[PDB]
């Protein structure tokens, strides 16, 4: 409580030795009051490089490129998609760079994020997202998205890497991670990404916000929002008290997103970035009692019973059995971080 108590985004500068751990400085990190804001920005050492050039991957096929068609009005709006057929990266990059789909003329972020806002729902934009695979060489290891060696090796698609090809004006709705999980995401090459992020504290005050805006939705599945098509803008999140913190992520930086934080944004123009899910000791209690979505078989599931006989020995007998009530505490760090506290 005393750390961050604020609860805003923080940043991150670790040294070569620092940074050579993972899990270590994600629980650093934590004891520094980093989860509270449900984000953080890690900039690695200059040393650092996951891959000697990005020149070679041109060839390299985007299996389902997605056209994001956008409808609302006054801040409130619902993504739709239309899967279009196979295209490459030297395909979707004329597309991207030419007059039609290319970023705005602007002075300052707060004109282009006035401009993303105005323009939402004109001229359809294509997402080269969800590309199974990595941009990362063989030898790296040091924060290596492809092998995380987290404690979520242990269920073993969501222990595996994604790939994401940007344009100016394509977004990512409002929602949490599968199972409420962590997750890790490098910004390979390009034009920066833009972030919105609502404390895990607060996280409640959003879904019933979302809920009373779209009741329909509500009925159908009550985690609709993993449905990922709800976009919400900052101005409409003030007019309703929702707190809430906003960061711009550049080429050669780390984004980390935490148990139960709500985020959002959209990419500034052409660009690449690179995803997994991880865990640590602390997301156990969250994926015990994380809320899915009903009406899609194909949704994501994992059984907890491996971590809570591994970890929580003591209360399995009490969990399955149904006598588990443990309330989760938002502003504790993970145990793993006791040496630095
Ligand atoms: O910049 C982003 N672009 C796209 N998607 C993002 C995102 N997520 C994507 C998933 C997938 C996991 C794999 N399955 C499909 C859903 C979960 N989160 N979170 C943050 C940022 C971005
Ligand atoms: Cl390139
Ligand atoms: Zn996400
Ligand atoms: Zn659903």
């Amino acid at each position: 409580e005393t750390l961050n108590p604020s609860a805003r985004i923080m940043t991150f500068y670790p040294t070569m030795e620092e940074f050579r751990n993972f899990s270590r400085y994600i629980a650093y990190i934590e004891s520094q009051g980093a989860h509270r804001a449900g984000l953080a920005k890690v900039v690695p050492p200059k040393e650092w490089k996951p891959r000697a050039s990005y020149d070679d991957i041109d060839d390299l096929v985007i299996p389902a490129p997605i056209q994001q068609l956008v409808t609302g009005q006054s801040g409130l709006f619902t993504q739709y998609n239309i899967q279009k057929k196979a295209m490459t990266v030297r395909e979707f990059r004329k597309i991207a760079n030419s007059d039609k789909y290319c970023t705005p003329r602007y002075s300052e972020f707060e004109e282009l994020e006035r401009k993303y806002w105005k323009n939402l729902t004109f001229n359809p934009p294509i997402y080269g997202a969800d590309v199974n695979g990595t941009l990362y060489e063989k030898h790296v290891d040091e924060w290596n998205i492809g092998r995380l060696r987290t404690i979520l090796d242990l269920v073993e698609g969501v222990n595996t890497p994604y790939l994401y090809f940007g344009m100016w004006k394509t977004s990512f709705a409002w929602h949490t991670e599968d199972m409420d999980l962590y997750s890790i995401n490098y910004l390979h090459f390009g034009e920066p990404k833009s972030w919105y992020s609502v404390p895990p504290e607060h996280g409640k005050r959003l879904e019933r916000l979302a809920k009373g805006f779209f009741p329909g939705s509500a009925q159908s599945c009550e985690a609709f929002l993993r449905h990922k098509m709800t976009l919400i803008s900052p101005l409409m999140l003030k007019k309703y008290g929702i707190p809430f913190d906003k960061v711009t992520q550049e080429a050669g930086e780390f984004m980390i997103t935490f148990p139960y934080g709500y985020h959002a944004g959209f990419n500034h123009g052409f660009n690449c970035a690179e995803s997994t899910n991880f865990a640590t000791r602390r997301w156990i209690e969250y994926g015990k009692q994380a809320v899915l979505c009903s009406c899609r078989k194909d949704m994501v599931k994992i059984s907890m019973d491996v971590f809570v006989r591994k970890f929580q020995p003591e209360r399995y007998k009490l969990w399955k059995a149904g006598k588990d009530n443990t309330v989760i505490d938002h502003t504790l760090p993970t145990p793993e971080a006791a040496e630095f506290l």
